[PDB]
């Protein structure tokens, strides 16, 4: 039979609103992250939305058909039994304008993305450049578009649009990114973006010796019906581990951490746990390695993890060594253009006492610039950030028109 093992890569879906990232995620798992009527009264969705599967491949069939997402061949008319390969998740990120801060902090549990295009709208929408440039930034290049909706379009009309996202991608980072066409709705074609996924989004290096780094995600932050949080010992912390594993009995701490308040004065202070289980989906696991959503389990009260006033950032072993700052230096640059906005944009230069949002890990925090000198910015940020390395890149946006679009990108300095 097949193993059960944690997925061992994250890959983002990304893209404008409308275009059918939930329902591509739910062709390939089998399932639809959201709550439906929610998403009818608010006309969005404000969570990360998660989902995994299995990958494998019947060796007998032929490709692209020969790929499953499930131990069975059926699919390509045989009996027998297909060969595992790989686990792997999905992180569903928003792309409502209003959200790019949560696409932002989706992103930063990605090792490679899905971009989806609806066939039947003009190419590019404002958020399916934002959000491709926002990867372009990040450094999540292992990119796959997708042409979705090709049901309801012509041959003359796709056509037509795969000239516009060749014309888009050529010149770029993204000249040779493989454009694949589907059907999310009617599962049409959805195994050449398996075989696509399999070729084009290899899992990454992991070195396993590096310091363990987990980014949380806050419960209240993310849509993920098939993750077991059980919260019999205590709090459950949910999340993303970037580097390292971490295993059960190891002792932990949340960074930031608990605000405090004594006379006046607002510190953030670290808040040491145990780890008490650790979950992927529905199976216990002795340890946690980078990719998919964990749940680990701590000893915590739930009143404490669920709470506002932490600020659960990061989780680190108990011993790291972690700044936690409330001023930061960023050695930064900008985009020439406002990406994300409908109409045509410059992005004007940083200018002291202006407030800027900064995206760190999965975090978002806002600060004021105290100070602007070439392609340095010292930034007072209202809640502190926990810096965990030295080559830490933060995303930064401006508040436009009423909304936060990226606007530039920048190194965090200590
Ligand atoms: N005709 C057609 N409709 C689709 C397809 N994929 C998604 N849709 C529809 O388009 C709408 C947007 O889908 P959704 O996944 O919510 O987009 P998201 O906002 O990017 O997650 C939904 O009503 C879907 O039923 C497709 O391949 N063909
Ligand atoms: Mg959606
Ligand atoms: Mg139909
Ligand atoms: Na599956
Ligand atoms: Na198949
Ligand atoms: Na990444
Ligand atoms: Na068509």
């Amino acid at each position: 039979a097949w193993p059960k093992v944690q997925p061992e890569v994250n890959i983002g879906v990304v893209g404008h609103v409308d275009h059918g990232k939930t329902t591509l995620v739910q062709a390939i798992t089998g399932i639809w992250t959201s709550k439906h009527s929610e998403e009818l009264k608010r006309g969005m969705t404000i969570k990360l939305g998660y989902a995994e599967t299995n990958i494998g491949v019947c060796e007998s069939c032929k490709k692209p058909e020969a790929y499953v997402t499930e131990p069975s061949c059926k699919s390509c008319g045989s009996d027998d039994e297909p060969k595992f390969l790989r686990r792997i998740s999905f992180i569903d990120a928003p792309g409502h304008e209003v959200l790019m801060a949560t696409m932002l902090s989706g992103a930063a549990l990605m090792d490679g993305a899905i971009l989806v295009v609806a066939a039947n709208e003009p190419f590019p929408q404002p958020q399916t450049r934002e959000h491709f440039v926002a990867l372009g930034i990040i450094g999540v290049k292992n990119l796959i578009i997708v042409q979705n909706k090709v049901d309801v379009v012509s041959k003359e009309e796709a056509l037509s649009q795969y000239r516009q996202i060749k014309q888009f991608t050529k010149g770029t980072w993204a000249e040779n990114v493989p454009i694949i066409p589907v059907s999310a709705l009617h599962k049409i074609n959805i195994d050449s973006l398996i075989e696509g996924i399999e070729e084009y989004i290899k899992t990454p290096y992991r070195d396993l010796s590096q310091k363990p780094v987990m980014l949380v995600i806050r419960s209240a932050d993310v849509n993920a019906p098939g993750t077991q949080f059980n919260e019999l010992k205590g709090g459950v912390i949910g999340g993303s581990i970037i580097q390292g594993l971490f295993k059960v009995d190891q002792e932990i701490k949340v960074l930031p951490g608990l605000r405090v308040e004594k006379q006046g004065k607002v510190s953030y202070e670290p808040i040491f746990t145990k780890i008490s289980s650790i979950a992927f989906g529905d199976e216990e696991f002795k340890e946690a390695k980078p990719g998919g959503l964990v749940a680990i389990g701590t000893y915590l009260d739930p009143s404490l993890t669920k709470a506002d006033n932490l600020l659960g950032s990061i989780i680190t072993l108990a011993d790291a060594e972690v700044p936690v700052l409330w001023n930061i230096r960023i050695k930064y640059n900008l985009l020439e253009r406002v990406v994300g906005a409908k109409e045509m944009l410059k992005v004007d230069p940083i200018r002291a006492k202006e407030t800027l949002m900064l995206s760190v890990g999965s975090s978002t925090t806002l600060g004021i610039v105290t100070s602007v000198k070439k392609d340095e910015i010292e930034v007072e940020l209202r809640r502190p950030v926990a810096v965990w390395s030295n080559n830490i890149r933060t995303v930064i946006s401006r508040q436009i028109a009423g909304r936060w679009r990226m606007i530039g990108w920048g190194l965090v300095e200590i």
